[PDB]
């Protein structure tokens, strides 16, 4: 049971460079979080616009002061939207008791990316 009218807004650009595995790692990502809001009465609105409540984003929350004004995370800040990262907006799921790994019929540690520390760990 979430806030009455929380709407979600997604956003869709990135600023890391990634490969297309890992892209479609973070859409699934992504996916998982959105089954995860919609469990608790969120909308996941299509479009951005001054009714979005919560963006989600990939991107440098840090840094959207060096923004332009149009960008939809300096347009958020500005209408004091809340602006969650993936990982900030799965630790509020699992504060509210959502479990993300019931909602996937594949595996959620599939989902993790632990190659490349995988082996500084072995080379270590």
């Amino acid at each position: 049971h979430m806030k009455r009218d929380s709407r979600i807004y997604f956003d869709i650009t990135d600023d890391v460079e990634m490969n297309t595995y890992n892209k479609s790692k973070m859409d699934k990502r992504r996916d998982l979080l959105k089954r995860g809001f919609l469990t608790l009465g969120a909308q996941i609105t299509q479009f951005f616009d001054t009714t979005v409540t919560i963006v989600i984003t990939r991107r440098s929350v840090e840094n959207i002061y060096l923004l332009k004004d149009t960008d939809i995370l300096s347009r958020a800040k500005k209408n004091y939207m809340k602006v969650w990262s993936y990982e900030k907006a799965a630790r509020f799921l699992k504060n509210l008791d959502v479990d993300l790994d019931h909602l996937s019929k594949t595996k959620s540690a599939s989902l993790a990316a632990p190659t490349l520390s995988n082996l500084l760990h072995n080379e270590k």
